[PDB]
């Protein structure tokens, strides 16, 4: 009953899922906890700050280059000053994405603290896109009805009124109404199921996790989530969302009122492995979907990789892996070295718009150490010719491989591994009709992979982390230098986890 | 012509004000860059990371802090395990607040990344407790629509018809939950004032004045009602004005008849005891006085945003404590990261506190182990020596001021007041779009004086000054509690020199 200042919940719902643990060292792929002796011990971490740590915890590269840029005095806030290495920042991402995507387009550069800080430059500058096509449709239908209202009332045209369901100054000035309704409306974004861009008020609304989004609805501007798996119901259900603004059309001797599509759509957001929804990654179906998308609304296509960025999937960006082309691209996580906190929108500079230099900033963001430890990370990650990819890929495949093995003699369990690069997943199956109470419970509730988590750590002293709706995937995301020994003794700790599963043994799994 | 990836139009616009200058070292309150000929130029930074640099650039304390953390191996990434220093924080914070408030009080402390991910966690808990006012007056309707039909239907009541112009007794209700429906899905109000500056993400920019920022963005999240400071008298009608109600059916015995019933339309009242989106002017006891009403009214939650006035800043922690402004969330940024790294809390009095906000809203970053170090480290300095860093703050204070005050009484003509409080000081300027000078004049009408004057001050005086307000009309003085005299001395010679050239209207040495 002693006072209490932070973390009391969570830290209670932590405990009883066997995940109550202080880590107090850490080192590459291990962190430390004390046992009741004071002793460290060593746990294997496959969660790896949700796929921040691609270099492993406190490389000492990256330690190295944060303590000499200390003592070098360098420059953290010069906000409003010459910055130039936000340029070079830029420069390095851009060509990385030529040669990954053989396009040769330019990105600009916009910085900031998180990912879903990242995101929200993104869906603003979005915003000042379909701004800029409203003010330019508008300007157009002015023109429309200044033109209609010289040939209505001087002679040449007359109105049909089959159209009016939709007296001359009555029609104009009711149309200036309707189209003022419609242009204050709050915009739409796309996303898909299971999607997860953030939980800040405007981002929550494009993260689908329901209990996470579905208090805050009234603040911001929504999303629709499409259906990945089904990419043949997302035409319609985008069609059902256009609106239309009214003008008057004129033909020599009609003038008619007639609808004009309005930009109801923001942006679509994509990651192209799907973390919320267990690492799956989208298809060439999907892609080519979201592709006629953007081509058809003419908005842009944001491509989220604050997690599939900076190598995790076996290139640096993960669209460029699997084909999917945007228009903005946001990284974040990896790029702070896994010790600061750095986020960059990139967004196409035939597309972006001068103002948002200008009247977009952030006390934090672009500050010189982050800056700094970004071109740190952008220099390993591209080193020795590209081979720290090649060595992910390698990584990958051994760890999909045993986690497929694991499936395999397991599958009344696990219905699939998911992902790619050193990105992954198991999807775990349903057990809430298991036999065990405590299990079936913990199914209920949507804790059963956290529980499974808290088997992992106490008997193997291996740390996962869930993903997914209803923790009902695993998720094993470690640095590329996780070795052999380390992934033996994860099958390990997996045969015994889901053999217990198997046998349903409640007393051992739940606490 | 050369290709170029960020920043072009941000540094030619920094060029064409005189501010085209790269720093490339830092130390307490000096930041250097290099002349032609390729050496270090001493620059007195008086804008100081916009008030983040309490301790100046690279405090040697800090920065070996943060060297000892690294080198310790420090958890930066330990998502979802126990992680006793945030609870650390917060212990410290909250007696910090009991003290200078003498309120008893107890705050759950969640951190976040910037000041404006802590005044969005704040929007995101304040919309959690009208949500939760919202399903109980909505519980009470049902019930109150229960017990108007178990009248009607059965004798004893009939529905009076003087009360349908708010809208057959099916009909009624049905027409009742739908107009309440339409209601309830309406999108929050959030009641800040004028100038006000809370960030600039898609929610928390709707809750920042400055109009070219924000008025784009308009349609993507909730807005804010700015009221008039100045005129707090006039709060009360604005306010009044959105009052917004649903529909139920009263019984009277006899008589039953659609009434309406106040709907929580207003999620919370923000406000930042020194507003600096203003020019650095301080809450009066008159308008703490009306956001206590509003909020009492209204009962949301009053937002105290202290990312700026906070850790000492005003010559207490608390810039709120000093003022009498009675919050029941607080927010801190800036200051806290030491000026190394970037870490935000939002402080959220407990008898209020939801506790599925501990578990639904979360960050990658945040609470990360190596800002949490820095934190418990910049909050043991500020905290030092029986509390003499806050009487340092207030006495440097106090001789900056002085300064500044002496300047506008010689120089009334171009300087009309000086405002803040603490080390959070401003000069504003008079307006300039009517001078004689045609550079200066059409500066002044794009808004950028404030820049322009900044620049004279870099190249002729070499001291770092940026400008506060709507229109570049407010010079900024937020320098680190090491300030020196001489420092000072040399910042009442550059402004005697820059105010004299502004008064001569000698447009063709203060603009490029
Ligand atoms: C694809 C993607 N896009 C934007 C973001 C947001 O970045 P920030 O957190 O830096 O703002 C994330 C960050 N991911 C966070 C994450 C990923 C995950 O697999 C689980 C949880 C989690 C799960 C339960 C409770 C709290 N957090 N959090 C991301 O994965
Ligand atoms: C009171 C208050 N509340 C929340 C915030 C937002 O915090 P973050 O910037 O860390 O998100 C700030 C940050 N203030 C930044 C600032 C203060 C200022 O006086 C001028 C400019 C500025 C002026 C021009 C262009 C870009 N930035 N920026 C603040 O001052």
């Amino acid at each position: 009953g002693e006072p209490v200042y932070a973390d009391a919940v969570l830290n209670g719902w932590l405990t009883s899922m066997g995940l109550g643990v202080e880590y107090v060292r850490a080192e590459g792929n291990t962190v430390y906890y004390l046992d009741d002796e004071g002793r460290e011990v060593p746990v294997l971490d496959h969660a790896c700050g949700f796929g921040s740590l691609i270099f492993g915890h406190n490389h000492p590269e990256i330690i190295a280059h944060a303590k000499a840029a200390l003592d070098a005095g360098t420059v953290v806030h010069a906000q409003l000053s010459r910055q130039p290495r936000a340029n070079q920042i830029s420069r390095i991402l851009n060509d990385i994405m030529r040669r990954e995507t053989g396009r040769d387009d330019r990105y600009n550069a916009i910085f900031a603290n998180s990912g879903a800080e990242a995101n929200e430059i993104c869906m603003k500058h979005a915003e000042l896109e379909r701004q800029e096509r409203i003010t330019a449709l508008f300007a157009e239908i002015d023109a429309e009805l200044d033109t209609a209202r010289e040939a209505l009332t001087t002679g040449t045209a007359t109105l049909d009124t089959a159209s009016l369901p939709l007296d001359v100054d009555g029609v104009i000035a009711d149309i200036h109404r309707h189209n003022d309704e419609r242009r204050a409306e709050r915009p739409l974004f796309l996303t898909l199921d299971g999607s997860f861009h953030g939980k800040l008020v405007g981002s929550i609304q494009l993260t689908q996790n329901e209990p996470w989004r579905t208090p805050f609805t009234a603040l911001s501007s929504p999303a629709r989530f499409l259906p990945a798996d089904e990419p043949e119901l997302i035409g319609k259900i985008v069609e059902d969302e256009r609106r239309s603004v009214l003008t008057l059309s004129l033909d020599k001797d009609t003038v008619r009122v007639v609808e004009r599509d309005f930009p109801v759509v923001a942006a679509i957001f994509v990651e192209p492995v799907r973390g919320g929804s267990g690492m799956k990654t989208v298809t060439p179906e999907l892609a080519e979907e979201l592709h006629r998308l953007r081509d058809t609304l003419g908005c842009p296509l944001v491509v989220d990789e604050v997690q599939t960025g900076i190598g995790r999937t076996g290139a640096f960006f993960g669209s460029a892996l699997l084909g999917i082309r945007g228009d903005y691209y946001t990284l974040a996580k990896a790029i702070g070295g896994g010790i600061v906190k750095n986020s960059v929108a990139l967004i196409r500079q035939d597309r972006f718009l001068p103002a948002m230099e200008v009247i977009h900033s952030s006390t934090f963001a672009k500050d010189g150490l982050s800056a700094s430890i970004a071109l740190k990370v952008l220099e390993m990650v591209e080193a020795d010719g590209g081979r720290v990819y090649q060595r992910v890929r390698e990584r990958g495949q051994r760890l999909e491989a045993m986690l497929e093995s694991v499936r395999a003699d397991h599958s009344d369990v696990v219905s699939a591994v998911w992902g790619t690069g050193l990105m992954l997943a198991l999807e775990l199956r349903d057990q809430s009709n298991a036999t065990s109470q405590a299990i079936r419970e913990k199914a209920a509730h949507g804790f059963l992979g956290y529980v499974l988590a808290g088997f992992l750590l106490r008997e193997h002293h291996i740390r996962v982390l869930p993903a997914g709706p209803r923790s009902g995937f695993l998720r094993f995301s470690p640095s590329l230098y996780i070795t052999d020994e380390e992934i033996d003794r994860t099958e390990t700790a997996l045969r015994s986890l889901f053999t217990a599963l198997r046998d349903q043994d409640g007393d051992r799994l739940v606490l």
